[PDB]
């Protein structure tokens, strides 16, 4: 896999946001995770966590997996990095997302994320409290 450039257009919620990729606006959905919706417990906290991490970054990058790059809603499916730190992993490590939607052929970072989830669960963080 490889990282490609993008810039923030607007935060949306814990696992989606609007980025400019190859000069076009796209909604991206984070691979392999599921944050609560804004109206749900920890939803505001997931939204705030992703918003801060992406808005404070000097450099945003997107990394597509080996499979599908857009979902049935036209959202890009990627691992998003903020100054080299993976947003998907950081949400899971903080107990603000669960590992979820693991489809075969777009699952390169599954084990990295399950290790973060085990750590968040051991710590009883947030969703795991
Ligand atoms: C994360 C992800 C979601 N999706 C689809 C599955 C779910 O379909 P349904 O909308 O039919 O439930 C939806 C979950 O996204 P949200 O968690 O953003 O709602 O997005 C993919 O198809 N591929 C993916 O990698
Ligand atoms: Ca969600």
């Amino acid at each position: 896999l490889h990282k490609e450039p993008a810039t923030l257009i607007k935060a949306i919620d814990g696992d989606t946001d609007k980025l400019m990729y190859k000069g076009q606006p796209m909604t991206f959905r984070l691979l392999l995770v599921d944050t609560p919706e804004f109206n749900e417990k920890y939803g505001p906290e997931a939204s705030a966590f992703t918003k801060k991490m992406v808005e404070n970054a000097k450099k945003i990058e997107v990394e597509f997996d080996k499979g599908q790059r857009t979902d049935k809603y036209g959202r890009g499916l990627a691992y998003i990095y903020a100054d080299g730190k993976m947003v998907n992993e950081a949400l899971v490590r903080q107990g603000l997302a669960k590992v979820a939607y693991v489809y075969k052929g777009n699952n390169t970072h599954e084990q990295l994320l399950r290790k973060a989830e085990a750590q968040a669960k051991k710590e009883k963080l947030n969703i795991w409290s």
